[PDB]
């Protein structure tokens, strides 16, 4: 017996029977193009292994409110649009701020929005839009807000049943195939609430249907020195059927703004040694970026020439023109 050979032969059958990515080595150096929608976060794109959210798949972005989920979802929509894509937003929360969305580059006018009467209706409308093949991306707001018609209308069986989960099951069971054929990426936003208790009724069916699952979370409030703007987010790719999972990314979303490009450039620039972080100060090839991630953030903002050559250097070192 020759283990490594016997193994590849197994993995081969494993994948052929259940799909590419059925099994893989955490340390894999992946080489499949696989059309993506840039998360709006460079770090998150790399963490995903394919440079963004896979197209034609079900994506779940779960986490506590205010952790950055909708922002990513919105940045994704903006990116799909820029590539001449058509986006749809199934809204069951009534929270979306189109203004903030425009700010993230979303063309709100061409954005389809639906505000369903019941959970059923909501997924059914999503399913219809999907199989028309016209959509590149479709975001469903709040997994939990997809409450069953029967619950919406007064219907007390004292204890009723576990219907909403089945609602998300049967719905994903028939949508996935269409998404695959259509190539539309379905992002489900899962707002986790209530202090204590990866799921929200349908998030249990979502757990198995998703090809990518993002654990978004707020880990820090950004500052100067008691000055704030917005917080830093940490995302954990807990499920990745297209690349080795369990990776992580971080980024800053300043208040009123989306993901800070410059921030990502400083972060990755340092960890990838392109920019030199000497204690309090930041430097890029002799040039002083300033003392304080913010000043450096600002510096990079003003000197667009730098940043771009830095972005270039980081981009090259990682994801370049493949195939
Ligand atoms: N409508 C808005 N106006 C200004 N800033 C916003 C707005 N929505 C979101 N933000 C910024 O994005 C951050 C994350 O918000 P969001 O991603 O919508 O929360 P969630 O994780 O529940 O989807 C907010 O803390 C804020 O920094």
């Amino acid at each position: 017996p020759d283990r490594e050979k016997a193994l590849e032969l197994a993995m081969a059958q494993i994948d052929k029977n259940f799909g590419k990515g059925s099994v893989m080595r955490l340390g894999e150096e992946v080489r499949q193009p696989i059309s993506v929608i840039p998360t709006g976060s460079i770090s998150l794109d790399v963490a995903l292994g394919i440079g963004g959210l896979p197209r034609g798949r079900v994506i779940e972005i779960y986490g506590p409110e205010s952790s950055g989920k909708t922002t990513v979802a919105l940045h994704a929509v903006a990116n799909a649009q820029a590539a001449g894509g058509i986006a749809a937003f199934i809204d069951a929360e009534h929270a979306l701020d189109p203004e903030y969305a425009k700010k993230l580059g979303v063309d709100t006018d061409s954005l389809l929005v639906s505000q369903p009467d019941t959970g059923e209706q909501a997924l059914e409308i999503a399913d219809m839009l999907v199989r028309s093949g016209a959509l590149d991306i479709i975001v469903i707001d709040s997994v939990a807000a997809l409450v069953p018609r029967a619950e919406i209308e007064g219907e007390m069986g004292d204890s009723h049943v576990g219907l909403q989960a089945r609602l998300m099951s049967q719905a994903l069971r028939k949508m996935t195939g269409a998404l695959n054929n259509s190539g539309t990426t379905a992002i489900f936003i899962n707002q986790l609430r209530e202090k204590i208790g990866e799921t929200t009724t349908g998030g249990k069916a979502l757990k198995f249907y998703a090809s990518v699952r993002l654990d978004v979370r707020r880990i820090e409030t950004l500052k100067d020195g008691t000055d704030a703007v917005g917080n830093r987010t940490r995302v954990k790719v807990v499920k990745n059927k297209v690349s080795p999972p369990f990776k992580q990314a971080e980024f800053d979303i300043l208040y009123g703004q989306g993901i800070s490009r410059e921030g990502s450039l400083i972060d990755m620039g340092v960890e990838h040694g392109f920019i030199r972080k000497s204690g309090s100060w930041f430097t890029y090839e002799g040039e002083q970026l300033g003392q304080g991630k913010e000043n450096a953030r600002k510096f990079l903002l003003e000197n667009t020439d730098v940043a771009n050559e830095i972005e270039k250097k980081i981009k090259e070192k990682l994801g370049i023109g493949a195939v």
